[PDB]
């Protein structure tokens, strides 16, 4: 499955709690951790429609009480192979 | 074509939704993604002068509500040659 | 053990001083420690569960009132497997 | 000629466009693009005298408008030789 | 001897005074500065406990006033041997 | 000499106008530049005791209205030899 979930978070623990809670609701795969810059944290999955909806859903409740919270929570269920270029395939 | 697109987000979640809207929406390469500080982000696209005005005003309109929003919405049609030595070829 | 604790903190020094409560307070291994940005800082520790609960507890309550403070404490006790490829093994 | 100019943004489009303004004004080189820190963003232009300040007085007007906008605009006709210890030679 | 001291600071100029400072109230190693993200910096020395003790609190009051002044002022007179994997040696 | 002459701005361009007000004011010598974190920059000079006094003083009356401006203007005649470890010796 290609398609794509991602959750923002303002620090790395929620980030942490965001990327378990996505990887225990429905097969995804765990492609990237990303440290954006003045406080903002992105974990990216990808998996089959169904699973990712899931994931990012699941995501998104865990994590908005923890630290200081949430950001953005959002799918893209078929990227254009342009922005591959920007995707990591590993952590 | 050598015009440029630019998008600048807050987060790296609105900048991705940006990059993506951008490449279907008219026939333009991706050729960078930029982590500038802070927390900003800027995507950046080329292209024949129409592709690129099509693409720059569909990511604005699909970011806008994505995560911490939008921050920019450029377009150069043909930069200086001085610039391209700051451009990025590739992200 | 294999249960993750973790402590974000404003500042290197109330991190510091997270880590020191934590592993005095059991038997926890420090397994790194993040800059994440913008000023916060992560310490993660592993170890049992009942270890890493009492480890926890203590780090936030000294961290709390040190320099800019404690801005997350929280575990997971068991992370599913696509997690650990974003935590470290050693700092 | 070995007059320098600069402009300091937030985010790096308005100093995209900063560039593009100021190459396009006068016979002057760009430098230098330097990300300083919590989104400041610093051009840098080398040229003659007159050059200098065409091209600085077109740049603070062209990206004022754009994105987050401007923070500085300034030249020095004749730096210190020790100044040139820190001022790029290349982009 | 082992007991740490620490000193954050908002900007450069005021952590390298209380280094001064602290280096020149009793015999104390400076081990390291660390620039933390955010503006926030570190300086941490070693030594033994009493001169520890004095070398942090002449840090505190010397740099109180310059730039943009203190965050935090700490001594831990015993480390945990984990936490010695996250402090440095050498600056 | 061996004093040590520093200013720290908020930006890049107040601080090179500052180093340049400050090495035309007397024999100093520019040994650093230094980008802090979350948009501060640090400039150092050395040189004997009036020299740098005269040259911190006619950076900050320099910097002052640029861009900005000017967080921090500060003299140290005599570090001690700790903290030459984390003093640049060129920039």
């Amino acid at each position: 499955g290609i398609a794509l979930g991602m959750i923002e978070t303002r620090g790395l623990v929620p980030a942490i709690e965001a990327a378990d809670a996505m990887t225990k609701a429905a097969e995804v795969r765990l492609v990237g951790r990303q440290f954006v810059g003045g406080g903002y944290v992105t974990v990216l999955v990808r998996g089959e429609t169904g699973a990712v909806n899931a994931a990012v859903r699941a995501g998104a409740d865990a994590c908005e009480r923890v630290g200081d919270g949430l950001v953005a929570a959002h799918i893209i269920a078929r990227v254009h192979s342009e922005v591959e270029n920007i995707l990591p395939k590993a952590p």
